[PDB]
């Protein structure tokens, strides 16, 4: 049973992934942290083991490294892609120096270390349909380039040093508990919201703009699996998983066939359309799926509907 | 016509660099700088527009191209490959926020700048024969990695701000004036003063590694040539060039030649050859050459000629 500690645990992947890591492995084996406090509200409000560090002050991380001695971490701060088009001194601060802080402390301290990339590590010649796992790389977002420069760094750690380095390039997470930072397909999230308080949602991503999808649950299964695999069942450092592929469109007629509502969406091309333009329409996650057996329970449909139960009991929107 | 800031300047590139930037445009249009004052014996010794520059330093490096106002910056301070291994922390420091430092003030003030970058961003899935500019990068040093970060963050300020950022993936460079900064290739230039003093090469690189390489004359003329072609003549950001592959080897039968003389290397492999050999074997530079004429006029024994009448001169070492 493993001690594991999670940085940026307040954000969309870590509020879940802290409950489900405590469920999992006891509250007492999971310590998580972050560099604000928890509102009163938040799922982790309230729960021991939620510490506030500043992952850009070395000393403090590395402080909390040697006090708790975690033998795992999922190290989850970042500067999301649209955002960090906007902020990209402060992308390349965290998602840069962080990341470098987090992978020496592992090499120092023997810590098995999860990084998430994405699917923003790709752009416009990646080879957009099924993309796999190696091919050109040319990100046109900041957060990109920073997400190709954690793959291969932590590479190098695994290979100069043999650091036990694991990351996935997610897709487009959804989830009910916590909202998204800055991303490109957090207008997916928004979208069950403005369903529910009947309003307009006006979304930056064009109607038949796809990207790879993954619900939560899934995604969480998947985070847990791939750190718990043996070392030598992986081929690989760095790994595409999806979940399904949708567009705007096809998330709306999702929504509507759910709740017999048509909803008002006013599409623009804001700049996670541009963005989102750049990224593959699907992936090929097989070698996700064989070394270390991703898998997927999710399909949109399903997926709506958890959405449109969960979001009123989380958030107190509208119900039934 | 332009004002050139050369940072790094006096390294084994940027010290010929300088000279010809100065000879072509007058030494009052060339501004160089380093983090060091050059030597008694520095080509560029007791020169003005010399400055000492620590580019680590936002403020400094800001304060003088807001005096000097460059229209061109060389970019040059990088901790290379056999180095860097050896030191990564001062390799991800320099390499990624002298890069960053730099972009930024090329997209405020103006400025074309050049950043080179190298075939040690390539490694072991690159295709290793005529590698092309487009293709896998999975660098096996951390100097690599910094390089395909400054390779797809440049281009990043291109896309997104309009940057006029150029690269070249620089071979492995041969020359006499500067002695080279612990790069995998530096065996080269050391087996020609072993030569010349009748000593006994350690070569680190094993006998039949074959690297893509170029003499100076050569790269300087490219470095030149890459910042004058109109921005509509460049189809891309980063070209692969190259002069010519070796071995250790063929470089030793060429100094062999033109010495009519025995010379004795003995192979003992270091951290040069793993590193070595991840890189390509021979580089497609057909971009460079049909974009803005790219063109390699010296061969093996032509550079080596020259290299034993240079180094005698330059160095105060035995002679012919
Ligand atoms: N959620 C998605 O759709 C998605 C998709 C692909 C990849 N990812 C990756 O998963 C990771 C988490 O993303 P998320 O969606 O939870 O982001 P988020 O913005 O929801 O939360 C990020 C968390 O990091 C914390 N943080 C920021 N700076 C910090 C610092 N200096 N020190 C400590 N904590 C800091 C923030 O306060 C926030 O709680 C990121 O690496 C992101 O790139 C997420
Ligand atoms: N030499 C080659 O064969 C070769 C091959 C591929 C790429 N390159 C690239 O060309 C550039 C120059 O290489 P080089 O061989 O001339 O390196 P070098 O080691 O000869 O010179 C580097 C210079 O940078 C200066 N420097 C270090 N830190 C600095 C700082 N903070 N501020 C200002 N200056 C600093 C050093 O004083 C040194 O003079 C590098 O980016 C290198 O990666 C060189
Ligand atoms: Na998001
Ligand atoms: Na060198």
């Amino acid at each position: 049973m493993p001690r594991v500690l999670v940085t940026g645990a307040l954000g969309q992947i870590g509020t879940d992934l802290s409950l489900a890591l405590r469920d999992k492995f006891g509250a007492d084996s999971v310590l998580v942290s972050d560099v604000v406090e928890p509102g009163a509200k938040h799922p982790l409000a309230g729960l021991k083991g939620v510490e506030k560090l500043d992952c850009l002050d070395s000393n403090g991380f590395e402080k909390l490294v040697k006090e708790f001695k975690p033998t795992w971490m999922y190290h989850l701060p970042a500067i999301m892609s649209v955002r960090g088009e906007a902020e990209p001194d402060l992308a390349m601060d965290i998602n840069v120096n962080t990341t470098r802080y987090a992978l020496e402390l592992a090499r120092k301290y023997n810590i098995r270390i999860f990084i998430p990339s994405t699917i923003a590590a790709f752009g416009d010649k990646c080879g957009k349909t099924m993309t796999k796992d190696d091919t050109i790389m040319n990100p046109s977002t900041v957060y990109g380039v920073t997400k190709v420069y954690t793959e291969l760094l932590g590479t190098w750690y695994r290979q100069k040093y043999g650091v036990d380095f694991r990351s996935v390039r997610l897709p487009g997470i959804i989830s009910a508990a916590t909202l998204p930072g800055g991303g490109a397909t957090d207008y997916a999230i928004h979208m069950y919201h403005s369903a529910l308080l009947q309003k307009k949602c006006v979304c930056p991503v064009l109607p038949y703009e796809s990207l790879p999808m993954m619900y939560m649950p899934d995604t969480l299964n998947s985070l847990v699996k791939i750190m718990e695999a043996p070392l030598e069942k992986l081929t690989r450092t760095v790994y595409n998983i999806t979940g399904f592929s949708f567009s705007p469109s096809e998330l709306r007629f999702s929504i509507e066939r759910c709740t017999d509502r048509t909803i008002e969406v006013e599409y623009v091309e804001g700049p996670a359309q541009k963005i989102a333009n750049s990224w593959p329409d699907s992936l090929d996650d097989s070698n996700a799926r064989n070394d270390w057996g991703h898998q997927v329970k999710y399909d949109i449909d399903m997926m709506s509907e958890d959405m449109l139960r969960q979001i009123p009991i989380l958030h107190g929107l509208p119900s039934l």
